[PDB]
């Protein structure tokens, strides 16, 4: 199928070059598969879910997005216009408070509650977790990453914004998860993005617009915008068959555009989120 006037991200992830505005897909976009969003909730009345997303989990007084990221991302996952995988289910926990912020042990206790969750819902495609988060080194959080992705969900999360190594960041120094670096639309290495061995994947993430709260949008930066990017096409590829979910960050990587990102340091891989679908 065919998105004309997408964002550029979408475009990018359909194609080998940079500078194009239509997105590519199969029209099976992610059905049958569901991407938990682990972040500041979901706006889940928000026509552009289109009633496929919905709150499973809060940590805090209120279960509603008070500050709109966790519905940004969850709007690259699978929203109508802004998402990659469209036809995807969207669950909601909310770990991280109205101004982002959440503690470990809150954090650690949202990834084991997704482990179990998935055993409540029709996901005959499989499970994806979207971890657009992360703080300092902690083994007890990189822990709780790698048993999310062991019981059977697989797990993408940011690389970090601080234009550093991310071996000194959580869960992003995790090796078994995806660890998703950003890029912008001239296919330049984000100027925030972190980098290092332990990234696996870039995706778009400078000036991404997608949805926001108060049935809005708007375009923001980070690469907690490019690890939705990867969720959602992890999602896609799934309900293709094409891989499972203990397989999908090396196929990712196996099948990204090699070699198209410009500042990449030595020791950083270069490869960036590609869905290879031949229309």
């Amino acid at each position: 199928a065919a998105q004309t006037n997408a964002p550029w991200g979408l475009a990018r992830i359909s194609s080998t070059s940079p500078g194009t505005s239509t997105y590519y897909y199969d029209e099976s976009a992610g059905q049958g598969s569901c991407v938990y969003v682990i972040d500041t909730g979901i706006e889940a009345s928000h026509p552009e879910f289109e009633g496929r997303a919905q709150m499973v989990k809060t940590y805090y007084y209120s279960s509603r997005d008070g500050n709109g990221h966790g519905t940004h991302c969850a709007g690259t996952v699978g929203s109508r216009t802004y998402g990659v995988a469209k036809k995807t289910q969207l669950f909601g926990v909310k770990v991280l408070d109205d101004n982002g912020s959440g503690q470990y042990s809150t954090i650690i206790a949202g990834m084991d509650f997704v482990a179990s969750d998935k055993n409540n819902r029709n996901c005959p495609k499989g499970v994806v977790a979207s971890l657009s988060l992360g703080g300092g080194y902690s083994s007890s959080v990189n822990s709780a990453a790698a048993r999310l992705q062991s019981s059977g969900v697989m797990v993408a999360v940011a690389a970090g914004n601080n234009n550093a190594d991310a071996r000194n960041y959580s869960p992003a120094s995790e090796p078994s998860v995806c660890t998703v670096g950003a890029s912008d639309r001239y296919d330049r290495r984000s100027s925030f993005s972190n980098y290092g061995s332990v990234l696996d994947i870039f995706g778009p993430g400078t000036d991404i617009l997608s949805t926001w709260i108060g049935g809005s949008t708007r375009s923001i930066s980070g690469t907690s915008m490019a690890t939705p990017h990867v969720a959602g096409l992890a999602a896609y590829l799934m309900t293709l068959g094409k891989t499972t979910a203990a397989s999908a960050c090396r196929y990712i990587a196996d099948t990204a555009n090699k070699g198209d990102l410009s500042n990449i340091p030595f020791g950083t891989v270069n490869l960036l989120a590609y869905n290879n679908y031949q229309a």
